[PDB]
């Protein structure tokens, strides 16, 4: 048969645990096609600083104004400075351009794209801005990200940083996420589309609006784990797109660290964080289709006053199933990547778009799963499940 083996454990923080002295009963078992399957981005930490920032209302900037910003090297991750102009001031985006190869048509084609889709989408759907320079308007510097795409071509689309909220070091005091030129508009500096980046938008925007609901409008300042906010933003492209983030999909079929049990809330930082992506992506859509009120579930989950795992607890509850925990919908969800049932907890609905999700079958159970780490495999035997496992491991019969 075929066994999916999950770390039910929710604390992303918690042990690899083990997963049992077991029998090789099983049996023994390409390339990711898009360029932007290797798109990343970064979310950082809002500091525990949290100074706030007084200003006494906020005219400062016009068009073809210079203003120098803190940027963040992500190469060696420190901070750096850049030098940029507003190009587009607008309704409620203002586009600061600091890549030569940008042309004016191009920033005021994204500040347009942002006041007409990007703001209302996530305002609607997501939640909204803070304002802590008291201007009516977010900043979108578009400039090119440095990161190591040369060596490695992963690469980093965009970014958000908390700081910026608050009166510490590098902060530029203002609502501003930040947009990757190079190569996320194309491999050609010289012929970039910048159209190719317009989902980002709605990706960085989430960020913001996210770290405004958690860090100003409610009394508990909790920061949304990284996994689930990182989720939230990739609800929102599919969102803007209509569409599926199939190179997500795509980067899913091809991972060989999920195939051998990938944490789906532990962060791998320094490690594959494209595998978390993919991962991400994939659970904020099965929770789309289990719920009830489907993309509604988007705003409550950021609406909800407690931590992390209560607010997704709290919308399985409302929406999904009244007696189900959220241990085990993270159980479901990897079961439903195989079965992909057209109903029930074991599938997407039978919604078209996650057809072709395909995990894969490996030979032998690694050692050790960290939280929510799940890997799949097939027996030719009846295998039984180890007796010394550790009791957050569950062993689940599919096929
Ligand atoms: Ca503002
Ligand atoms: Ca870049
Ligand atoms: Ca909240
Ligand atoms: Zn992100």
């Amino acid at each position: 048969a075929s066994y999916v083996v999950n770390n039910e454990n929710i604390d992303k923080d918690g042990r690899q645990a083990y997963t049992g002295s077991y029998n090789r009963a099983a049996l023994k078992q390409m390339g990711p096609q898009n360029r932007e399957a290797f798109k990343e981005d970064k979310l950082f930490k809002a500091p525990k600083n949290k100074q706030p920032i007084r200003k006494s209302g906020g005219k400062q900037y016009s068009l073809n104004d210079q203003r120098t910003f803190t940027t963040i090297d992500n190469r060696t991750n420190q901070d750096e400075q850049t030098t940029a102009t507003l190009k587009y001031d607008g309704k409620k985006a203002q586009v600061w351009v600091a890549d030569q190869y940008i042309t004016d048509k191009q920033a005021q084609n994204i500040g347009r794209e942002f006041d007409e889709r990007i703001d209302p989408l996530i305002e609607n759907n997501f939640g909204e801005p803070s304002d802590v320079d008291n201007n009516g308007k977010v900043n979108i510097l578009v400039y090119d990200i440095k990161d190591n795409y040369d060596q490695t071509g992963t690469y980093i689309g965009g970014y958000f940083h908390p700081r910026d909220l608050y009166n510490v070091r590098g902060s530029n005091h203002s609502e501003i996420f930040y947009m990757d030129t190079y190569p996320s508009m194309g491999t050609d500096r010289q012929h970039l589309n910048e159209s190719q980046i317009y989902s980002t938008l709605a990706h960085q925007y989430q960020h913001m609006v996210n770290a405004n609901e958690n860090l100003f409008k409610e009394q508990s300042q909790e920061e949304m784990d990284p996994w689930l906010n990182e989720a939230l933003s990739m609800a929102s492209e599919q969102m803007y797109l209509n569409a599926p983030l199939n190179s997500r999909i795509d980067y899913y079929n091809n991972s060989k660290s999920i195939a051998y049990g990938h944490s789906l809330i532990r962060w791998d930082e320094q490690g594959d964080t494209l595998s978390n992506f993919s991962l991400s992506y994939l659970f904020i859509e099965y929770l789309k289709k289990q719920s009830d009120n489907g993309e509604q579930v988007f705003k409550e989950l950021i609406n909800d006053p407690g931590d992390t795992n209560t607010a997704l607890q709290n919308a399985i509850h409302e929406h999904v199933d009244p007696n189900l925990s959220l241990s085990k919908f993270m159980t479901n969800f990897r079961i439903a990547l195989v079965k992909k049932e057209n109903s029930g907890p074991y599938g997407f609905k039978g919604d078209a778009d996650f057809n072709n999700v395909h995990p894969q079958p490996i030979s032998q159970i690694p050692e050790t799963l960290a939280p929510q780490g799940s890997v799949l495999f097939q027996t030719n035997q009846d295998f039984n499940v180890p007796n010394d496992k550790d009791e957050d491991i569950s062993y689940n019969k599919v096929n």
